[PDB]
């Protein structure tokens, strides 16, 4: 979900 893309960004933070 739009969360989704919260998690990727954890990859970089």
């Amino acid at each position: 979900r739009l969360f989704d893309k919260i998690r990727q960004v954890i990859r970089k933070f």
